[PDB]
């Protein structure tokens, strides 16, 4: 019953400084562009101690699925090569990106109705907002 309260189908609903923080991790300008378009579904279920975190959008489809503290590699959809870890951190999804010396850190928490997720890279924060589809 790890992650009961995140399962199911989410739609994106409202996003800020998402722009500035792809800037920060280095996503190229027609990149930026298509994907700060995106209003993307993310799918997130649970099969024994595997999560699996679909998102998908006219920008690009990616799945991942991992066992929380568990190193696996990911492709992101803006298509750097990283070493990613995710834990859960008070109830929080916490997954980290690592790729060449550099690193960001996303979160997923439940608010209310809403999924939050909060993208950090150094000094730059973007929230994007996500609601039952
Ligand atoms: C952590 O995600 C990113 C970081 C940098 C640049 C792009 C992304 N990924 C996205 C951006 C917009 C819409 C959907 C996604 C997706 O992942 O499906």
């Amino acid at each position: 019953h790890m992650c009961d309260a995140f399962v199911g189908t989410w739609k994106l609903v409202s996003s800020e400084n998402f722009d500035d923080y792809m800037k920060e991790v280095g996503v190229g300008f027609a990149t930026r562009k298509v994907a700060g378009m995106a209003k993307p579904n993310m799918i997130i279920s649970v099969n024994g101690d595997v999560i699996t975190i679909k998102s998908e959008s006219t920008f690009k489809n990616t799945e991942i699925s991992f066992i929380l503290g568990q190193e696996f590699d990911e492709v992101t959809a803006d298509d750097r090569k990283v070493k990613s870890t995710i834990t859960l951190d008070g109830g929080v999804l916490v997954h980290v990106q690592k790729w060449d010396g550099k690193s960001t850190t996303i979160k997923r928490k439940r608010e209310d109705d809403k999924l939050v997720v909060e993208c950090v890279m150094k000094g730059v924060t973007s929230t994007r907002v996500y609601e039952r589809a």
